[PDB]
């Protein structure tokens, strides 16, 4: 119940919201059907429109008008935004030349530059170039401020998950808004775009920017606008708040627009109907900037122009139907569209089996336009599994397609030409970032980055301590003139042991054999030098990785590679080696096919054994430093050490061997040498974080050798590829991957073909940031370089996406 008999007089767009049954007058009262009876009359005036005209100038104030052109309007804070232009001979902001804003120029009373967020729904990154002719205000923000060519949204590339990620710095799996539609099985409740359940705070986790501000004494304008409030009224409300007394005035504001998304769904991302929506959003930016100029705030405020996701061409005819795959289609509930999520229709169904559902959806039709995954097997870069609202079965839908349960859902539930939600590396899903103001840089282009990073910077802009989030604070310091955040490197928690030769060969009873007794004062000294770290500069180019948790491990040096060997997990945490452009690939010699050799520096009790692999009929082994890239026949023996061995399913060994035998040399050739760090990852609870020993669900049969869920590589070279990776004077270049360690290649529909036709495609899908590997391993990379720490943080957030140019 709401007592709508109360009044909005002197309360229009009040900041503090009131509780039922008292009627409301805030930004969202319409969405709750709770506005006071006179809210439209008092708060939503429209008389005479939104613009001053020459005949209105100096008018007698009429309080009924939407905005004012009377001599008193500036002191009242409610002039039409073009008042000074029409009535006082001023220029529109867009018409003024860009001039660098070196320092804030703020009116007295202003404690800090205000932050104004201008959020646009469905604004695809390429509109900034493709639409620049019809968007002169936006184009001036972009050219004169700081801009990226695009900003990467989060998956799924839907509205509510991305806007809330913008606000919180969190992945959707952490903030809880994991789709526009959700079912939470603990609450037994459903969240939908339409309706009241979505207002319950239990759905909205983390801590959004307006709550971080308010908790630390910084006042915030409300970030939400009921859809029926015209954009012109939203802008005038923001400008009116900006004229409040100092102690009442907010420091952070947001505007939101439903466009260009609304028209993009109807017309497709580049439909001829799309120009007018772009012109109108531009005109709204111009209102804001003219209004700021009137308030003398246009060289004081920092403005962020930002979108949630882009827009792809999608039509009703490009829909896959699960009814063409499943015998049992009425036993499942599908959350449909540009992603699919599947759960049982009834929890009382003992006939429900996700294994038979996955198999019936796997590579069944030659041009099949979606791929099924158990969520834990989705690319780790998506960070889309650790939430009970995310269904176990996931369908990743190809760009331009939909998935639906049955045909009748598509005509009884073509209209639309555009949609979004696909994989967040897809070019059409990328969106926009421009920052303009005293705290941003002048005429500066910055490389693409992730929307999770902005919360830290907005906190930086407002003098706030950010709540814990998934940004890497400092990785965006190059966007900023001042207010940078100067992080320190984390301290190493575990120091390594450096074992020498401590065991005789006969102390080992591992069931391994090697034809190595085929093997000199000159050159024995040399091998001793290698085992003590004499080639280590060549192979560990950025320092040893620091271990940020408590564990027991050894540094092991070799001619061709260096590793940190865990005595707890019985295998390396990391293995680091450099391959020059001139490096030669060799074979594994016939007499060494089955060679595994005890490592006389590491106890038998802290070693793997061969008999366990013999006995486990599902599990084989591979090597982290590849025997194919040995520098000499004699150095090659090192590659067969029991301390370089890792458990690998035979199907996975097809992938790994092609990566090691073929692709590393190809990258060294292309990049002018590469430094590679490889290793295992254990993430059995799919939380994106390193597992402890007691979270491991699978071991090589009969042993304490834990089985990795994934294997990573970080591949680093010189950004200036005229310099070799090992003699690089300036910035670095990196690509990395986190490959799922699976017992089949069901993910790759073409895997019966030669590895050259499918492996690199798999690896591309599983591309990763170095930061993703850090979370999954508890290791900190790039500890000793010539580079600034913020530059290294940017490097660690880089994702190599393999898309063509935006
Ligand atoms: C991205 O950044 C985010 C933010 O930094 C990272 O997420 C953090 O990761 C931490 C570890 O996973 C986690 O810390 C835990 O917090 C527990 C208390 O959590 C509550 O309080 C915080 C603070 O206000 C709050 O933010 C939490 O909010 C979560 O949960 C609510 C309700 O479900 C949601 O609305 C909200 O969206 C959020 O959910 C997300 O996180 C939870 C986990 O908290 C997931 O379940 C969800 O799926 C979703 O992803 C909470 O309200 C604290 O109690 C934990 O401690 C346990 O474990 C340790 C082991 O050392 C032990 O000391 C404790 O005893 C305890 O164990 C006991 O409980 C176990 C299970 O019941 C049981 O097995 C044991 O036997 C014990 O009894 C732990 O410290 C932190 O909460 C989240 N924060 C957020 C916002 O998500 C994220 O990791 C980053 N991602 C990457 C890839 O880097
Ligand atoms: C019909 N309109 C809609 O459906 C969307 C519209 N959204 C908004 O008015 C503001 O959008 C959001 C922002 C806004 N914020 C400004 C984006 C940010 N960008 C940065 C950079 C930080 S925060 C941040 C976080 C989540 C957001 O929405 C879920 C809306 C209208 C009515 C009610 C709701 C709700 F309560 F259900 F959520 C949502
Ligand atoms: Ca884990
Ligand atoms: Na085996
Ligand atoms: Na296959
Ligand atoms: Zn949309």
């Amino acid at each position: 119940w709401t007592a709508t008999s109360g009044s909005c007089k002197g309360r229009c767009f009040e900041l503090q919201e009131v509780g039922p049954p008292d009627c409301r007058c805030d930004n969202l009262c319409k969405s709750y059907s709770s506005c006071c009876h006179d809210f439209d009359e008092l708060c939503l005036k429209t008389a005479r429109g939104w613009e001053c005209t020459k005949d209105r100038c100096g008018e007698v104030r009429n309080e009924e008008n939407a905005c004012h052109c009377s001599e008193d309007c500036l002191s009242r804070g409610d002039c039409c935004t073009n008042y000074q232009v029409v009535c006082k001979g001023e220029s529109h902001w867009v018409d003024d030349d860009c001039e660098e804003i070196k320092v804030p120029e703020c009116p007295a009373g202003f404690v800090r530059p205000p932050l104004i967020i201008f959020s646009v729904d469905g604004f695809r990154a390429s509109y900034m170039k493709k639409g620049s002719k019809v968007m002169p205000n936006i184009e001036k923000l972009r050219s004169c401020g700081t801009h990226a060519p695009y900003m990467r949204p989060v998956y799924p590339t839907k509205t509510f998950p991305n806007l809330y990620t913008l606000a919180t710095g969190l992945y959707p799996e952490s903030h809880g808004i994991v789709g526009n539609s959700m079912y939470d099985p603990v609450f037994d409740a459903s969240f939908h775009l339409r309706g009241r359940e979505k207002f319950n705070h239990r759905w909205w986790g983390g801590q959004p920017l307006w709550i971080t501000a308010t908790k630390q004494g910084v006042r915030a304008g409300t970030f939400f606008w009921s859809v029926s409030i015209p954009h012109e009224r939203r802008i005038l409300t923001i400008l009116q708040w900006l004229s409040l007394p100092d102690n009442e005035r907010p420091s952070v504001y947001a505007f939101y627009s439903e466009q260009p998304d609304f028209s993009g769904h109807k017309y497709g991302p580049f439909g001829p109907e799309m120009t007018n929506p772009l012109r109108e959003i531009d005109k709204t930016v111009g209102q804001l900037m003219d209004g700021l100029k009137q308030l003398r705030l246009h060289r004081c405020v920092n403005v962020i122009f930002v979108g949630d996701h882009g827009m792809e061409d999608v039509t009703c005819d490009r829909t896959e139907f699960l009814s063409n795959y499943l015998t049992n289609v009425d036993d499942i509930t599908l959350v449909p569209g540009t992603l699919g999520r599947i759960r049982a229709k009834s929890i009382n169904n003992s006939k429900y089996d996700p294994k038979t559902i996955i198999a019936a959806l796997t590579c069944k039709k030659p041009d099949q336009h979606f791929k099924p995954y158990m969520k834990q097997h989705l690319p780790k870069r998506l960070h889309y599994a650790n939430n009970r609202r995310i269904e176990d079965i996931h369908l990743l839908v190809d760009r331009r397609w939909h998935v639906a349960r049955k045909p009748l859902d598509v005509y009884k539930k073509c209209f639309f030409q555009g949609d979004h939600g696909f994989d967040n590396k897809v070019n059409s899903m990328q969106t926009v970032f421009v920052g303009y103001g005293p705290t941003f840089k002048y005429r500066t282009k910055v490389p693409p980055f992730e929307n999770i990073e902005l919360y830290n910077v907005m906190c930086d802009l407002l003098g706030l301590k950010p709540a814990p989030n998934n940004g890497t604070h400092g990785s965006l310091n190059h966007l900023l003139r001042t207010n940078t955040f100067r992080p320190t490197m984390p301290d190493e928690v575990s120091r390594p042991n450096y074992p020498g030769i401590m065991y005789l060969q006969s102390e080992f009873d591992l069931g391994c054999t090697c034809d190595d007794k085929v093997e000199n004062k000159l050159e024995e000294l040399n091998k001793r030098l290698h085992t003590k770290g004499s080639t280590k500069e060549r192979h560990l180019l950025y320092g040893r990785p620091a271990v940020l948790y408590r564990t027991s491990y050894d540094i092991l040096y070799h001619t061709d590679f260096e590793s940190g060997y865990s005595e707890i997990f019985l295998m390396p945490l990391w293995t680091s080696y450099t391959i020059s452009k001139q490096a030669e690939v060799s074979s594994i010699p016939e007499h060494l096919t089955n060679c595994v050799r005890p490592d006389v520096r590491v106890s038998p009790g802290f070693s793997q054994n061969c008999l366990a692999y013999k006995n486990d009929k599902q599990m084989s082994y591979g090597f982290l430093f590849p025997p194919y890239l040995s520098s000499s026949p004699e150095a090659k023996y090192d590659a067969f050490l029991v301390t370089n061995m890792v458990p690998m399913y035979p199907a996975f060994k097809r992938v790994w061997a092609y990566f090691q035998r073929v692709l590393v040399k190809k990258y060294a050739s292309e990049r002018n040498g590469v430094n590679v760090i490889s290793g295992p990852i254990f993430d059995y609870n799919y939380d994106g974080l390193r597992d402890t020993e007691d979270e491991i669900k699978q071991y090589v049969e009969g042993s304490s050798i834990p089985v990795p869920t994934h294997y990573y590589s970080i591949i680093t070279s010189c950004l200036d590829f005229t310099q070799p990776a090992d003699k690089c004077d300036g910035p670095l270049s990196v690509s990395s991957f986190i490959l799922p360690h699976r017992p089949d290649n069901d993910e790759s529909c073409n895997s019966s073909e030669d590895e050259s036709k499918w492996v690199e495609e798999l690896m591309k899908m599983h591309t990763a940031r170095v930061r993703d590997i850090e979370h999954l391993t508890g290791l900190d990379f790039y500890r000793k370089t010539s580079r600034s720490y913020s530059e290294i943080l940017t490097l660690k957030t880089y994702l190599h996406t393999y898309e063509s140019e935006i």
